[PDB]
């Protein structure tokens, strides 16, 4: 049950570069969202934990994950704030869902041979 953090890396990485890859549907989902420059100040309050791609990328790149399912529940954590704070004709929110239907094929093959 030991993952060493660069075996993560490798392993995870091709999965988060397929939600990069996503054009236009990843860009919203580059950087943390901004409340002051987006004028939505009720975000925090409805977003306990926020969570980006970008962020993602740097706890894999600095070993924050022990395991892979700590991978997987940030990408999730990332497509659930987006669905909970945008209306369902937002942008936002079916852009979430496109990079969640590239998200589970991507992770399947890579969850199962973690193991
Ligand atoms: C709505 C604010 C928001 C964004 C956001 O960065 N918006 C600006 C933006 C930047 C780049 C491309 C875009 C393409 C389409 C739409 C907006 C884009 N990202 C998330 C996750 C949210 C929320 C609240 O969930």
């Amino acid at each position: 049950k030991i993952f060493k953090p660069e075996e993560l890396r490798q392993a995870l990485m091709p999965t988060l570069e397929a939600l990069y890859r996503q054009d236009p549907e990843s860009l919203p989902f580059r950087q943390p969202v901004d409340p002051q420059l987006l004028g939505i100040p009720d975000y925090f309050d409805i977003v306990k934990n926020p969570m980006d791609l970008s962020t993602i990328k740097r706890k894999l790149d600095t070993g924050q994950y022990q395991e892979p399912w700590q991978y997987v529940d940030d990408v999730w954590l990332m497509f659930n704030n987006a669905w909970l704070y945008n209306r369902k004709t937002s942008r936002v929110y079916k852009f979430c869902s496109k990079l969640a239907e590239v998200f589970e094929q991507e992770i399947d093959p890579v969850m199962q041979s973690l193991g």
